């Protein structure tokens, strides 16, 4: 059946308020609409997460504080307590939950929430602009139906909050590809990070250096997810597709285009598992929309016109007004020997995973 697209006017207005990515949610949706892709999906209005829904992961003390400061726990430079942040958080939490529920009822095989992917938040602390971990909330919901969940995080940053939540269990494997460099947030996720306790070997991390491009990135991601699929035999997938890897992002780290990320998405989609799709970082707002629109076409098996259609944010796509993103000339700092070393470490780790 058709992919579920989580959307409502009210939800977009709320997400548009997020101080770090103002109007991004509108840019993404309206570009998707301009390409007419919403006509090929099923539109589902997200529900707002309740206190008890949020507490399936977050502590009651954290949530009540979140609510309080919202009225007027890690809430500093990166997570300042501004007005209404509790409600924005509940909205995005509720949207990802709703996408998880759609997948449970076999309503669809793919459900999309581009405004989710808040991977840094911990049970009792905001972190890295994330005030609530919607991905954790969605994974926990999927656990009602699906015995083993694979979480793949292709954001520029290590998916630490989701990894930490599931660090001690073998029911959820987390796989993050990310920049790993001294001084680079959040600082965790070296290849030696494999989880803890009964969850040992059920976290995978691929530390990557600046300048990686589509070919090498896909080679890495394919080699890893092939071994992971073979060992772990997931029954459902949650996929975080933060677009702060894309050439032209203020993070100025990776040198990806949406085509490379699309090949990673295609590879996952061929498994034909229930797959919950999330956004994440993405700070060149027009490139982020270009990326997730392209990825939405990949999901629908549609090839999109190169020319950006006229729509509300048309002027954001000047001077060239095309959907494709050109790589920068920044050096690729990934030595082939080091990448091979990393992949061999992971190959080894995954031999312990036996279902
Ligand atoms: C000089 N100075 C005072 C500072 C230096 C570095 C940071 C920083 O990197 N902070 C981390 C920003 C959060 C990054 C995570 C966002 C994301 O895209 N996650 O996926 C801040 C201030
Ligand atoms: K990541
Ligand atoms: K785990
Ligand atoms: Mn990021």
């Amino acid at each position: 059946l058709v992919p579920v697209y989580i959307y409502s006017p009210e939800y977009v207005s709320m997400c548009d308020s997020l101080a770090k990515i103002p109007k991004r949610a509108s840019m993404v949706h309206s570009l998707i609409e301009a390409y007419a892709l919403h006509k090929q999906m099923r539109i589902v209005k997200p529900k707002v997460a309740s206190m008890e829904e949020m507490a399936t992961f977050h502590t009651d003390a954290y949530l009540q504080h979140l609510q309080k400061v919202s009225q007027e726990y890690g809430l500093g430079y990166l997570c300042p307590a501004t007005e209404g942040i509790f409600d924005y958080a509940a909205a995005i939490g509720g949207a990802t939950i709703t996408a998880a529920q759609c997948l449970i009822d076999g309503m669809c095989k793919v459900a999309i929430n581009w405004s989710g992917g808040w991977h840094h938040a911990k049970k009792d602390e905001a972190s890295g602009f994330c005030y609530l971990n919607d991905a954790v909330l969605g994974i926990l919901r999927l656990r009602r139906k699906f015995e083993r969940i694979l979480y793949v995080d292709l954001d520029l940053h290590h998916g630490d909050g989701v990894e930490d939540a599931f660090s001690f269990t073998s029911k959820v494997m987390t796989v993050s590809l990310h920049k790993f460099s001294p001084g680079f947030f959040p600082g965790t996720g070296d290849v030696s990070d494999v989880g803890l306790g009964k969850g040992r070997y059920y976290s995978v991390n691929v530390p990557i250096q600046d300048g990686i491009q589509d070919e090498k990135y896909y080679q890495i991601c394919e080699s890893v997810l092939k071994e992971v699929y073979q060992a772990f035999n997931p029954k459902a997938v949650v996929l975080q597709l933060g677009a702060d890897t894309i050439a032209g992002d203020p993070m100025c780290s990776f040198n990806m285009t949406p085509v490379g990320i699309g090949k990673c998405l295609k590879y996952i989609l061929q498994w034909q598992l229930a797959t919950l799709i999330l956004g994440g970082g993405g700070y060149n707002l027009a490139n982020t929309a270009r990326c997730w629109t392209y990825l939405t076409g990949v999901i629908l098996g549609k090839t999109l016109s190169s020319e950006i259609p006229d729509h509300e944010f048309f002027t954001a796509y000047g001077p060239d007004y095309v959907l494709e993103i050109t790589p920068s000339c920044r050096p690729d700092r990934n030595e082939p020997h080091r990448i091979q070393q990393i992949l061999n470490y992971i190959k080894g780790n995954l031999k312990h995973v036996v279902i």
